[PDB]
């Protein structure tokens, strides 16, 4: 007997975060519910909500639409991915600056439509007044991840990229404070349903585990 | 002068990048194009100079193209940490074992791909799985088992890839495996790729492989 179904629009790098071990708890806790999973960029999101096509979206950008509302949820930190014999790696235990990379060969992704991670890499350099000379973007993550790992450049990755290891390729921590790409969930801008608020409180109880500090009137209910 | 490598992008969770790091630390006044692309793309490409050596995956057939088995990689089934399928971790299990299970295909792209490879050898053995579905790529499919719905067949350098709760089970049967293959045209005199030759056979012989012929 499925009550609802509940579908779920998300950004296919998030698989590498907390995304599945929350939607494995939300799916355990409520096995009346089917939930489907769609991969998808945030602007399809945005419309995918609209329709009804999803009823969540989990995306990275902050792009306005008034049939839509958004939260939050955190500001994963940046990372650099280097080849293990990199300079930078010396620096593995205490991390870098974003002008620490400005003269290196750095590996954009994905090609995608923009604005997209690429872009929201150069703009958190352009923010410092900072403009990598030598930049060329590649098809997606691992293809990023494989080239690092091959002696061709370096890589800014979510610092949950490295649920990927390789062999002789190093995750240095970013230190710059906007350093960060955040998580947002969207739903249509009215009253969620019991299901969605389900949802919210599967978020809330592993960001707990994780010992995240909720703000003020994060993630609201009734 | 440069080198142009195509590649199959599975390949990248394997010895690729070791094999062009350490080809390039011996030689860096070389400069190395590497181009991701499938096997038949790449034997049209071999045969028309756009590129110089190919490592693919699937056993194709040309007059113009010399291709060599580097090895056979296994296969493994990626499921939940408690999935039943998982009691046998350390033992193994077989296709057979398979079938009534939910099975993630990937990718989505043009086939002959490496979903076709999977059902192929399902099929070698009269097993036809009923609960398939077809995803664009490996980590949606990776990500998809660790959300809980699903299991999928996978290349063994695909651990290289460590999700929460993602285990991944040995397949026994002797065929269960996705070949690696270096393809160049009936060519002779040309030290860079020999010199290619030789850097995977260095590190073969690190990791314990036996070589291929030369």
């Amino acid at each position: 007997s499925v009550e609802k179904t509940i579908r779920i629009g998300f950004v296919g790098s998030l698989l590498f975060g907390l995304l599945p071990r929350i939607i494995h708890l939300y799916r355990q806790a409520h096995p009346n519910l089917r939930i489907e999973l769609y991969e998808m960029g945030t602007k399809a999101q945005t419309e995918a909500l609209k329709e009804g096509r999803i009823d969540a979206g989990f995306g990275r950008l902050k792009i306005s639409d008034p049939a839509i509302k958004r939260t939050l949820l955190r500001n994963e930190r940046l990372m650099v991915a280097v080849h293990a014999s990199h300079p930078l790696n010396q620096m593995k235990d205490k991390g870098v600056h974003l002008n620490d990379l400005i003269d290196e060969k750095i590996l954009l992704y994905p090609s995608s439509p923009k604005p997209n991670f690429s872009t929201h890499v150069m703009n958190i350099f352009s923010d410092h007044g900072l403009e990598p000379t030598k930049i060329n973007e590649v098809r997606e993550v691992q293809l990023a991840l494989g080239l690092v790992a091959a002696g061709e450049g370096i890589s800014l990755v979510p610092a949950s990229t490295q649920s990927i290891q390789l062999f002789n390729l190093s995750y240095v921590p970013l230190l710059d404070p906007d350093a960060i790409t955040p998580i947002y969930i969207a739903v249509r801008n009215m009253e969620e349903s019991t299901y969605i608020y389900s949802l919210y409180e599967t978020i809330r109880q592993i960001y707990a585990y994780e010992g995240f500090t909720e703000p003020p009137n994060w993630l609201e209910h009734h």
